[PDB]
């Protein structure tokens, strides 16, 4: 009827991981970054560590597997993939340490060594994701620059994929139900009539596309979220971004279409952000362009700016960490 899904689900002794230290909180509740050791592999694996406040709310254990599930069912270059979960107090999902952090901090703090082949390079890496994603019917429904992690400077994966949803043998859109709502982000239709698809979530790249391309703007500053459909419908849409060409705007405003059909295919987002890459400041014009760098794994304090030097010996990350 649809294909099985196959992915592993693997569960992660608690006494295989070490070195565990916050890297952030929510309502929601911790995200950790820690070593991950599987026993007698002479292998340390960088790994982020995700739990929630207390493992009493049924909702609470049964949203974070759904997330699980996603996770584990997704292998992509440019997607966060599940390593596994741990069964504690908690559940805890456990991944690829993803050591810059996320993307919108990122461009926001070092935005005076941000170019434009890096600007360019991004949009093509999320693109390919996003249509991976697609190829696996997936919507993800809440990409945002806040839900893109940075590997290292060259290298962006999507994840946070709680609100994914797939999509049956023969579905389109996806029909949600109530629950916060990232509105800045989502297509007229998705905030109209909860409708949800691939077509939605290319709205939603475009505006990941401006956050970018503003080194990390906030959408529609001030206008309160019960007002953006609104707006929308009038047809104002986010202003063109100061290093934006007409031809990099353009993406981002047909992303942005009525017709969830007129929009670009994820596809059709790779080649035109990869024709750019290729000259980017045709593309983008940025003051003092030319003359900026940004940590690359080949750089001294690359892997001692994370890794105490106990551990360095046998670290390997989880992108050349492979079981059959
Ligand atoms: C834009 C703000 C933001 O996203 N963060 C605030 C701090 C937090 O930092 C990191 C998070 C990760 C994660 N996150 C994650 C998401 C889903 C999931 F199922 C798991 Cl197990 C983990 N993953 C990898 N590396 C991270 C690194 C972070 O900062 C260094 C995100």
């Amino acid at each position: 009827g649809e294909a099985p899904n196959q992915a592993l689900l693997r569960i992660l002794k608690e006494t295989e991981f070490k070195k565990i230290k916050v890297l952030g909180s929510g309502a929601f509740g911790t995200v950790y970054k820690g070593l991950w050791i599987p026993e007698g592999e002479k292998v340390k694996i960088p790994v982020a560590i995700k739990e929630l406040r207390e493992a009493t709310s049924p909702k609470a254990n049964k949203e974070i597997l759904d997330e699980a599930y996603v996770m584990a069912s997704v292998d992509n270059p440019h997607v966060c993939r599940l390593l596994g979960i741990c069964l504690t107090s908690t559940v805890q999902l456990i991944t690829q340490l993803m050591p810059f952090g996320c993307l919108l901090d990122y461009v926001r703090e070092h935005k005076d060594n941000i170019g434009s082949q890096y600007l360019l390079n991004w949009c093509v890496q999320i693109a390919k994701g996003m249509n991976y994603l697609e190829d696996r019917r997936l919507v993800h429904r809440d990409l945002a620059a806040r839900n893109v992690l940075v590997k290292t400077p060259q290298h962006v994966k999507i994840t946070d994929f709680g609100l994914a949803k797939l999509l049956g043998a023969e579905e389109k859109e996806y029909h949600a139900e109530g629950g916060k709502v990232p509105i800045k982000w989502m297509a007229l239709e998705s905030i109209l009539h909860r409708i949800y698809t691939h077509q939605s979530d290319v709205w939603s790249y475009g505006v990941t596309v401006w956050e970018l391309m503003t080194f990390g703007s906030k959408p529609y500053d001030g206008i309160p979220a019960s007002e953006i459909s609104s707006i929308l419908e009038k047809g104002e849409r986010l202003p063109q971004p100061p290093i934006c060409t007409i031809d990099v705007y353009m993406i981002m405003v047909k992303c942005w279409m009525i017709d969830a059909d007129s929009r670009p295919k994820f596809r059709e987002l790779i080649i035109e952000f990869s024709k750019m890459a290729r000259d980017p400041q045709r593309y983008l014009v940025i003051q003092g362009d030319e003359r900026m760098h940004l940590p690359s794994p080949t750089d001294s304090n690359f892997y001692r700016a994370l890794m105490d030097e106990e551990d360095m010996d046998d670290v390997v990350d989880a992108d050349e960490y492979l079981i059959p």
